[PDB]
Formats: C-alpha cells, sequence, structure tokens
C-alpha cells in the first residue's frame, strides 16, 4: 500500500505550521486540505507579502505540487476566489472536491442573525451538512438547478427566516452568483477521491495537511471550546476518502509552550508576568482584533493524549526561543484531579489543576542551528519534553526564520 | 468661470443614485468623490457583474472619465486596493488626494474594541482628523518615515491601547503594509486640487458626485443618527477645494417614497402592510445582513428642506413603479409639531407627527417611456411632489431597466 | 423591423475610426464585429493607456456594452485572449460566435513556412475555411474531440507538412492549448445569432462595426491588394446573421486626405514634399515598423464609389487638420483612364492617372468647435467634398482631442 | 568566502535545464541571471501550464526565492513586463539591476529595417551598449529625464534613421510608454550588486543560472555562429558582480546527443535516419516554427572543451532515453583536422570531421530509476561519456518526468 504522510497542530491551534508545511512541500506531489472550514489553516509571509490559506493547501505556493481541498471541507465559494485572486493561474494546481459542501451567502446572513437574538456562515453550513439539506460543490455545475432548489428549500424554511427577520435571498442575485462561481469554479471542480486514490496508486507523494489544533477536536478536545470537526489524522483521512493502511509518517506540531484564543480549559494558563513576556515575545495576538492570546507553559499531559490520538512518529517543536532568558520554566507534568494525581486528560478539564516540575532557563536558543551548540538547559527541556510526551523531536526551531530549524 | 455639476442624493441615502451617475457619466471628463468614508457610495450591477464602488466615483465604469478621490475623502488603502482590482487598469483613470486622510487598520482595531466595551475604522480615522494627530495619503510617499511617526503616536497613546485591551502594533507588519500601500497606490497619488482646477481652466466637464443621503447631514440631519461628515452639495464644493463660484447644475436624487437603515426620527414610517409592501418591491434589503429597510411614504416636508440645503435645479424622481398597484398613496405635507402645523424641518425630528394628502393610486407606471402615456393618477402626483418639493422633475425612472426614463 | 446602425472606414484604412466608434459607442446597447481576422481594428489610447482591439469590438470600453464578435470573424483564441487580459471582467460584456473560424497555432505555422519558401495564421485559417476543413469556435466546448480531429487532419495532410518541412504538431502540446482555451472561452461562447435576433427583437441599440478599409474589399478593392474578406456594409450584415430590412443609418470614415499602407494602385499618391507634410503632421507611421505610410490628395472617385457600395447616410470627415497651412490642397475629381475622362472606379487601377481641382488652402482648422468659426477655405473644401461624393458630412474632426468635433 | 553554485548548459543550447534547475531551486534563497537578452532561457511546462523564463530566472516558480536579474542582462521591457503578468505577485520575489541595458522599441525597429536591407531588438542593443550609448534600467526611475535624453539621440542619429527609412519615434509615445515601465517596473529596481554581495555575506544559498550554450560563447563558440555575449560560468560572475572566489559547485547539463539550431560548424550531425530519428524521439523542434533542429551524436571533443572552459564540478546528463532502442550509437572521441588526429577544440570546427567510436545500443533506460537496473550498455555508455568528458555524471534523466532521475 502506497502511503501519504500527514501533519497536524497538537495543541489548540496556531502551533506555527506554516513555517514547517510551507518548508515539506517541496517534497510532495499532492498537498491534501481534509476538514473544516475557513476557520482553519493560517497566514504565511514570503519575502514580504502576505498570503491568507484558510481554504487551499499549503502547497499552493509551491507550483510542482497538486492541490486538493477534500470531501471533508467546508467550502465558501466567495473565500475560495478571494484566496486563488492572490495567484495569477492555478488551473492543475488546485483541485475542489465535488462531494465538498457549500458556505454560501444565505449562511452567513443567517449566522449574523443568529449572533443578533442572542469565518462567518461555517455553522449554518455544517449544519445544513449534518441534516443533509446542504448542498455541495458539484451542484455549482448546474448553477439554474442548483438555484432553483436552494429557492425551494428557503420558501420551506420560510418560518425560520422569519424568526430570524431576514428575507428570502433574491433568486435574480442568487442566479447571478451562482453562475458567477460555476464561471470561476468549473476547471477546478472533480471527482477528488478518484484522483487521490490514483495519485497514491502511481506511488505519488502525498501530504495531508491536518488544518487544525487537536485539542479542538469536536470529540476529543475541551468541549464545548472546540471546532465542528474531527481534527486528529483518523479524522484527515476520513474528509479525503483515505483508509487507515494508507498513513504514512505523521509530524505533530508543538510550540514549546501553550496558548488559547478564547475561553475554555486551559490547565497552564499563566495569568501573570511570565505569560505576559511569552506572548509578548512569541507575538501571539490576533491578527484581527489586535487581542492577546491567552499563554501558558508547555502542558505534557495534554501533549502527550494528542500525541497518542493522533499516533505521531515524530515532533516538530516550535518558537523554542521564545523562552529565552527565563530564568525558571514550568512543564506539566501531570494533574490534581478529583484529590488525586492524573496521567490523562479527562473530559472536564476544567477541573483540573497542573502539576508542574520547574527546569532552569537558558540564556539563548534563537538562531542556533546546531544541536550541539544549543544551551545545556535546553537540551534537558527538549529531553524533557520528549521523554513526557512519549515522541521523539525531530525538529526544532531557533526563530521565524526558515533558516534556524536543528535536525535530530 | 468654468463650473461643476453636481449629483446628491437628498434622503436617508439609497435614493438609488448609481443608475442616474452612471447614466451621466459619458458626459463629463472628471468625476469626483468628496467627503465621507467607505460607508458611501453605493454597489451597481453591469450586464450581471457586481461593482463595489464605495471609496471610487462612478466614474470608473467609464474608461473615458477621469476619477478624482478629494482631500475630503477618508480613505481605507486596503478597501481602495481591493475595490481597484476589479479593473485592470486604473492608472490616469483614478487620482488619489494627497491631501485625504488615511483609515489604517489600527483604526479598525481601535473601532472593535470600542463596540466591545459597550465600514471598520472610520469613526476613529475621522476622530484623528479632527484632533490633527491622523495621518494622510501623501505620506504613503515615505513609508518609512510614516511608520516610524506612527510608531511614535502609538507609544504616546499606550494608555489608550491599555484601556481598549489591544497591542501596540507591529512596526514590522506596519511598515510591510505600507510599504505596499506605497508600491501600489503611488501612480494615483497626486495633489488633486491643482489637478481640478486645472481642468476647470481648461474648462473640462466635470460632475461632483455627493455620497449620502442629505438626511444624513452631520449638521443639518436628524442627529444623531447622521454620519460624521458634511453631505450636502456646499460641502460637497469644500472636500474638493472648489468654490461657490464653481457649481454648476446640481441634481437632486429622490425615491418616490422613503426609507431609513438604522433608528432615528422617520416621520412618514408605514410599519403597517403598505410599508411592508414596498420594502418586498422597491426591495429595500440590506445586501449584507438580508433584513428589511424601514420604509415610509413620500416626506414632501423633508425633501423641501433638502432641495433647499442643496440649492437644487432638478428631481430626478426614481423607483415611482415600486407604488403600482396601490389604490390610495399619502404625501406628507406638512407636520403637526409641539401644537401646531409648521412646513419646515425641527431640529428634534421625533416631535413631529406626519400630516397627510391621500391620493389615487395607479394600476401601472412600470416600464413605461413616455410622459403622455403615464397613468393620470400618476402624472398627478408627480406634479404634487414637485409641487411641494419647490424643484421641478426632470428625470422619472419606471422601473430598473438604464432604458426605462422619462425627461421632462 | 428594428435596426442596426453601422460606421465603416470608406479608404484603405486607418480613416480614424476609434475616435468615433468609441465615442459613438455610449449610445448603443450592443457592438459587433462582423468578418476578418485581427488584421482589422485599431488602437486606442485612453487617458494614457494603450488598448489593441483587432479582435474586440470597441465597446469593450463601454462596459454598459455587450460585444459581439460575429460568425464571420476568423477568431485566433490567442490573439483574442491576450486582448482579453487588458480587460479584469468581461464576462456578460463580451460573446464570441461558436460559428466563427479558429487561427490555431499550426496555421501560423504554415504560414510561416509559406513566406519561407518564397497576422499571421490568417491565411491559412480562411483558406480553410472556403475549403470546410477548418474548425470553428463552437468546437472548443470539446477538446478532446477537437484535438482528435485535428491530429486526424495534420495526418491526411501529412505531404503538405513534409512540403512546407515543418512538423506534425505535438498531440499533447495540442490537447493543451485547447483544454486552456476551453477553460477560458467557455463562458463567452454562444450563439450570437440567436442573441442578436433578439436584441432587434427587443429594439435594443446596435451598432455594427466594419473593420477594414472599403477599397480593401476582397471584391470591390484594388484587388490584389485587397483583404480577405468583403469590408462593406451589406458583407457587416452578412458575417452576423443579419437582413437587408435590418439596416439602419451607416456613417462612412473618411480621412481629409488618403493613406495606403502596402503596394497597389493609389492614384492621388504624392511622393513629393507635400506628401511628405501630410505623413508627419498625421502622423501616418507604421507602429510596428516605423515606416511612413503612402499618403495622397482626397479622391473623391474613390470615395463616391465606397459610398455608393456602402449605402452611406452620412459622411464623418477626419484630420482635416492636418491640411493646415497648405497654400494649396487638390481634389480628384476624375480620372484620365485609356483615353477618357471617367467619372468611377474601373477595376484596373493602376491603369488611371489623377485629374485634379487644386483648392485654396487654410491657416488652421485645428481645434476649431464651431462650423461658423472654420476659415472660409475650410468651409468650401468640405462643401465641395460633400458635393463630390455625393453624401453630406455630418462630422468634422479638427485635432485628436475627443472634444473637436463640429457637428451638422 | 561564502559561495555560488553555478548551472550553465554545455553544448549548443537546449540541453534540457528547465526540468534540472526548476529542481534545484528550491534548495536556494536567490537565483540568479547573468548575461545575454530574452533569446536565452527557456520555457517549461508545469502541471500543464507553459511559463516562458527568457528574462526571469527559474526561481521565480518557488516563491521561497528572490530572483535577480543582473547587471549583464539586456532587458526589453515590453518583453519583461508580460513575462511578469504569468504571476500575481512578485515584490520581494524580483529584483532587476538598475544597471542593466534596456532594449527599447526603437531597437526592434532598427532591427526589423536591418533584416529588410539585406528576440527582436536584442543585437542593436548589445550595439548601443559596447558603443556606450544605450541606456541601462535605473534611468527609468526618471522617464522624463530618459525620454529627453533618447529623442537628443534619435537626433543626432537621424541619418541612420534615414538610412533605414525609419521614422524618428514620437516623444509623445515614448514619454508614455517609459512612463509606464516607470509605474510599473519601480518597486523590482535596485542596485543588484549590493544585494547579491549582502546575501553571500549572510551566508545565504546562491544558485547561478547561466542562461545560454557554451558553444554558443561569443569568444569560445563556434564563430560567427553564437550569441554576442560570454556564455560561460566565468562570464555568469562577471554580469553579477561576482569574483573567481565566489563560485562554488558548478554543474554542466549535457543532452545524451546534440542538436544546433541554426547553422554553423556541427562535426556530429547526423543527416541521415539516426538524426531523423533523434529529432521525433527527443522532440528537438522548434516550439515558434515548427522546424525540425539539427541533431546528432554525442560530441565528446566538444564537451570536453566546454567542460574545462566552465570548470565544472559535475555533469547532469538529459534525454538518456532518446537512444533506447538504437542497434548501435556513436560517440565522436577525437576529429581528424588537415590531416592529423586532434583532441582538441580548433577555432575553425568547419574543418575537422569527427572520429567516432561505436557503441551497443539498449532497449529502454526509459523510466529507470536505479543505477543498477540501467541496462549494462547504457551503463557503458555512461561511463564512456565520464571517462572522455573528464567530469563525473552525477545526475541521469532517464524521462521527462521531473521523478525520473538517477543519482550517482
Ligand atoms: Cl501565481
Ligand atoms: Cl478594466
Ligand atoms: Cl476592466
Ligand atoms: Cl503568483
Amino acid at each position: 500500500m502506497s502511503k501519504a504522510d500527514i501533519i497536524v497542530g497538537i495543541q489548540w491551534g496556531d502551533e506555527g505550521k506554516g513555517k514547517v508545511v510551507d518548508k515539506l512541500c517541496e517534497n510532495y506531489d499532492f498537498v491534501c486540505r481534509s476538514a473544516g472550514g475557513h476557520n482553519a489553516g493560517h497566514t504565511i509571509w514570503v519575502n514580504g507579502v502576505r498570503y491568507a490559506l484558510h481554504l487551499m493547501p499549503s502547497g499552493v505556493l509551491h507550483p510542482r505540487c497538486i492541490n486538493i481541498i477534500g470531501n471533508g471541507v467546508v467550502v465558501s465559494p466567495e473565500v475560495l476566489i478571494a484566496e486563488m485572486a492572490q495567484f495569477e493561474n492555478l488551473k492543475g494546481r488546485l483541485y475542489i472536491s465535488d462531494r465538498a459542501h457549500l458556505n454560501l451567502k444565505h449562511h452567513s446572513l443567517i449566522d449574523i442573525a443568529k449572533e443578533k437574538l442572542k469565518g462567518k456562515g461555517i455553522g449554518p453550513s455544517y449544519a445544513d451538512k449534518i441534516n443533509r439539506t446542504g448542498h455541495r460543490v458539484g451542484e455549482l455545475l448546474e448553477p439554474q438547478r442548483l438555484c432553483e432548489a436552494l429557492i425551494k428549500d428557503f420558501e420551506a424554511n420560510k418560518t425560520f427566516f422569519e424568526m430570524l427577520e431576514i428575507e428570502i435571498p433574491s433568486a435574480e442575485e442568487l442566479l447571478a452568483d451562482l453562475k458567477r462561481f460555476n464561471e470561476i469554479l468549473t476547471p477546478y471542480i472533480t471527482d477528488t477521491t478518484r484522483m487521490l486514490w490514483k495519485a497514491l496508486d502511481e506511488d505519488k507523494r502525498v501530504l495531508l495537511e491536518g488544518a487544525q489544533g487537536s485539542m479542538l477536536d469536536i470529540d476529543h478536545g475541551t468541549y464545548p471550546y472546540v471546532t465542528s470537526s474531527s481534527t486528529i489524522s483518523a479524522g484527515t483521512l476520513t474528509g479525503l476518502g483515505l483508509n487507515p493502511k494508507e498513513a504514512g509518517n505523521i509530524i505533530g506540531i508543538v510550540k514549546a509552550y501553550a496558548t488559547r484564543v478564547g475561553n475554555g480549559a486551559f490547565p497552564t494558563e499563566d495569568k501573570g508576568e511570565d505569560g505576559e513576556k511569552i506572548a509578548q515575545i512569541g507575538k501571539e495576538i490576533g491578527v484581527s482584533t489586535g487581542r492577546k492570546r491567552r499563554c501558558g507553559w508547555f502542558d505534557a499531559v495534554a501533549v502527550r493524549y494528542t500525541a497518542r490520538l493522533n499516533g505521531l512518529d515524530a515532533l516538530s517543536l516550535m518558537k523554542l526561543d521564545v523562552l529565552d532568558g527565563f530564568e525558571k520554566i514550568k512543564i506539566c507534568r501531570a494533574y490534581e484531579y478529583k484529590g488525586m494525581e492524573i496521567d490523562y486528560i479527562p473530559s472536564d478539564l476544567e477541573n483540573v489543576q497542573p502539576i508542574y516540575e520547574e527546569m532552569d532557563g537558558w540564556d539563548k536558543v534563537f538562531g542556533i542551528k546546531d544541536y550541539d551548540l544549543l544551551p545545556e538547559n535546553a537540551k534537558k527541556y527538549i529531553a524533557r519534553l520528549e521523554e513526557l510526551a512519549g515522541v521523539k523531536v525531530k525538529y526544532i526551531s531557533t526563530s521565524p526564520e526558515r533558516d534556524d530549524t536543528i535536525i535530530l
């Protein structure tokens, strides 16, 4: 069986995949996205230019790569077309599953009204997927048919629209948008299951880019604050129509400390000066809001958990430099839970307290390209993570520069 | 003195300028925007394609036109660059005032945090204009200088940023965005006052597109629900550096009934079935929210007021067909205010009640291209508006089709 | 019967249509090209930008216009795609006849080899049209089928390829180009006869742009130096599938003097200083070679001939200023042919000698916008042309500026 | 001293660099072009799309790469802008030497007239370089100044223009083109010597792409049929302002047989069926003319010569499969010259006759990825080339597929 490698962020997201996935792409013929909406992915700076890949697989920055958006992705044609515009010609380089669900204008309108009543459109688009009332990319090949079906849907749903105080979308406008999507996307729409199976049959090199944090997995992450989809490696197989025998090497991507964007259990969070420092140095700041992210110490219990959920062959450790010059650093080696010490991630994480090992910091790992040259305390910290995680660290990034990486 | 014609919406906006301004552009060498941010303008459908002109003057759809964004406009480079992308080449067709104020990323972030604490960035950008702490388009010609100045500004303001819980913007990111704006916008940035004066000196044909509803004028509109800027015709002169002797023909654009998007005094609002019908037939629905706009009967007191504020030579009456098949239609000829009948717009409009004339409806004006062929009741309604407004109606639009228009 | 207006150059080309057609377009819903390859049309400068319309109708500079490339045109997909790239979005604005003949790469290769043996590809593409072995635009909707058919054609023709010493085109390359043409052109390809008939049925305004000089007409022009196609007005009807009852107003475009680009009979040619002056002032210089065109005095015999061939309602007289400051100007009022004076264009034009009237020049018509203000000698010259041509002059252009035009 | 690697074609061109350079680029930070005009480079197919890099370095297909067009290149702004259009955004990825010579419209016109009198514009642009009358890229930063200087040049040269029968270029047109070049190219124009020196100082990875066949070198190639510039490795250093100490690894690219496009000495040419077969299988066919290239057996004397001229560390052997199924293959191991056997390339190559070794062919090397799996006769042929060339073969390409390559 010819196999696909897999790469996933094993935290709450922002593990810094981009530097990693981007370097790796050169070695693959196919780069594939599996699940999630456009809440996934990342932005990446290349030679001073900002690239958004929320929908598109990272391989689109490597013209040799063929990039597949799989059955599992929830695709907004608007967001996709806007991302495509960052490139001159993607034909032959980008294929979109005819089975991927559409997140259309009306999903955004529904989403907005719902927030009032208390990545737009993703939730309602997923809902329509699960209720099997939504429509899929292949239907864009028949805009007039799709438009008529949608109009029928809205009618049948009119009380839902009234309850949200939004009018039934215009048929004229809808047809015009659908025709536009048809004209633009037709050359990219294909059966991606057939194509990906063919690639593996021909022994081509295939990378699956898991697009979201393992701790955000709908089943295994810290529920309710999680995404709507499976984020772990077997989920990546599923969204692409691949089977467990087709899983190759699997690399987890992990920061040397932890962050969360929103609310939800965060055992190792540091609300004092250490955390604040991490936030500044690590630049963990929402691009859209300018808000500082929540920051905390490396959580080895959470990481061991997601390592096992993903079946990691290797860890790629990021932003180690962000800890330069800390006198002491913490690792959470276990939890205090309901009066006991536990080694695992319980379903109610809000009830655990971190149990820390303290370790001696270092002056600088920043920029270092050679393992031996690392501050001895940094070597100890790395070895301690590896040990607690249960997975070898094969990659260390000592700075934002693509060039500064240590290989083990 | 060689003169510039002017066109303004004389209601609360959405008067339907686009059909009007677009037809007129063919006859002008220069089309100019004066004030406001990107909350102004409109979108227009051409041969099935949706065009956003919020920032850009409508003349950009007529390659013969030179389009000026004046000193008075508050320009977001991001929004402007995105609008420009709808066109292949605007060089020589589009010029941006080096004196126009910049609405940058940080204004959006400020704007968002401010909403929490209770067209992004427009308010804070205007505030920086009035406090004379903001920066202007010409400064983009020196990105490094502008970047340094902005960094200094943020530092001096750091407590304001702390109070909003948003971090000081990255210097690296800022320089990169400013350099990008510089590289892209350099060919369009010029002294627009010198250029427009030259055009009039050479007896070129000039149209000023007022971009916002007269009833939304900051001074004369229904305060607090108004925009931040002057919307009436003399304001249009001011934003472009033009003097009262340079005002030509001035056309007001008015719907055959009235709408408001948000809250605020609306004397002629109809919250019953008539209003609902108007909303549906007139398609008065927020493009972004799908929410029905507030609708009401033509207000002749408000229209006489804005006609005089603008110094209208002529009215262009829009969406007359939206009243097809009403048995009876209303016109508000006066108000009941503090126990009296009044003929004017008082500063506190929330205290007036409409005094209506009722008039007999008609079956169809829809599609009619000849004045004589109009239902006699429609002729009476038109004559009655003209009389109450104090301005001749020179244009009647009987449907969305560019072709269906009556000239008087 | 609802009708299409027509505009044609009535000389040997370069009559200066662009200023004329461009001004007129604003008044039409449809602008149509009829016959010829990409040897037709012109380039036009707008606000300092150079636009090539060889294939595309001039109406593409007026987003309100719908532009039709008719059955009669010989379309090179490469040249067409390159012209389209001057615009951001033409969808809904540009339609290409599914019956138009394709001028493909191999026609260019054939064309080149044929020149050796003694607008590339046009001749061989026309030949394939007349022999009914060529393929048409609609076939691009099935690239694989078209590719297979072409391969079969080449095989059957292999001795022709051997005789030209060019190899049989690659099937792989051909499929790739055809697929590309398919992906790009699909949204523009339609039945243009049905569409144009519908437009006239709906009483839409239609302009047919004749793309080549009447004296270059294959039947009526100076043979052998002529184009391969009919250039006169009834030919314009034919290429679009229109009937004689559908012909509206017909405007001929004529320069105040005459030019020819290549060899061939040119009765009024002036090979001395007068001609040289005309060439310089009129800027009659090949854009691609920098070669001076042949120039000569107005030929009233040729113009009366093409006026009658076209059925002109009106003349539009161009570049009158180019004669400013001539002490004397000539008009050829008749010919000396085989010992007689003749009033007509004989089939062998190389055998005629011009018979001139001499007339008094003027100082300047340049820039003049008012008929009355014209130098009296210029009025006399204009009246004399009109008289000899048999058609009223309704348009006079006194300079390159769009604004400088006199209407009669 | 930090060093730049170099890659050159060591034949008459078409050695098949693209597959090679493209694979290598992923490993470099900078990819640089040194000399030549747009007669150099190649086209490359990526995932079914045709890319022209005549001017641009091959690294532009790898967004991580920074691409430098060096002092030595003769740059046509038109050709460069057209090549750039194949990409959406090159800012930060492409820099053009402010010292590179300009090949402008008038050079093309001169070039055309000169052919009459018996990659347009290249020759006359080079001539202007050598006579020190030409202008360079940096001058585009002052279009008005450059335009004035050029006008002065043309005047001083007017008899040259008269002798060529082409008019003095329009000042208006020239300014408009120069302004356009200025607006478009400003963000890419820099001092490339300073930039490249900085890169090496910072120990960045640098590849120099030699753009033309070593046997076409102006000094060392088969004169008069050669290009105008130095094509060998030290020439590549010179065009970029690099010194001999900065030369790294140098890879020669060589086909398993030989081709020439035009006339000129070609010792190993085969004008019979063997050569014809090579031409068909190797697809050696002019893309623009469809003409079969001249083909011949591998010339070991020529290859040893260019290996030494370039200082090759390694050979990369291409199109070995094109010889599949030949019963016998030839290698030219020496020449008969003026009655003697010689081992070197004499200045008059038209006077040598090939002295062949004959060797046993093989069935298929096509597609083979493993050295050991090669037909034993193929191993012998490879070993024999290496031996005669004096350079190890480190790369073997067994087919067009990027994937089919053997590494030694
Ligand atoms: Cl691209
Ligand atoms: Cl455009
Ligand atoms: Cl456009
Ligand atoms: Cl790109």
